């Protein structure tokens, strides 16, 4: 994928954002911004430029399922890749997110290999 692709990484806790930012760096993506909830995220996204979203689920103000839904229902960003990265591991949660249009779904805790594999699966599916 284009190493200039701009990422938005969303989670209400810094620890996970920091893990993801560093992994993306390892992979060669340095264009990376962070948000703390779904509202914060939409704000940054509306500022334009983003090519990929990685997002947590449980967050105040707007959770990640709502953020995913919002993104997919906006005409300007409806096809934006959205990778869920979350502690929610129940099959019903995965169904809900998949049905809502998730590009992928990774369960915390995750290894560096898992994140890289799931990211690449999305690249390949979208011809990126
Ligand atoms: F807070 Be997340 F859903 F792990
Ligand atoms: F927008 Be969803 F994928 F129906
Ligand atoms: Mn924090
Ligand atoms: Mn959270």
């Amino acid at each position: 994928a284009d190493k200039e692709l701009k990422f938005l990484v969303v989670d209400d806790f810094s620890t996970m954002r920091r893990i993801v930012r560093n992994l993306l760096k390892e992979l060669g993506f340095n264009n990376v911004e962070e948000a703390e909830d779904g509202v914060d995220a939409l704000n940054k996204l509306q500022a334009g430029g983003y090519g990929f979203v990685i997002s947590d689920w449980n967050m105040p103000n707007m959770d990640g399922l709502e953020l995913l839904k919002t993104i997919r229902a906006d005409g300007a960003m409806s096809a934006l890749p959205v990778l869920m990265v979350t502690s929610e591991a129940k099959k019903e949660n995965i169904i809900a997110a998949a049905q809502a249009g998730a590009s992928g779904y990774v369960v915390k805790p995750f290894t560096a290999a898992t994140l890289e594999e799931k990211l690449n699966k999305i690249f390949e599916k979208l011809g990126m």
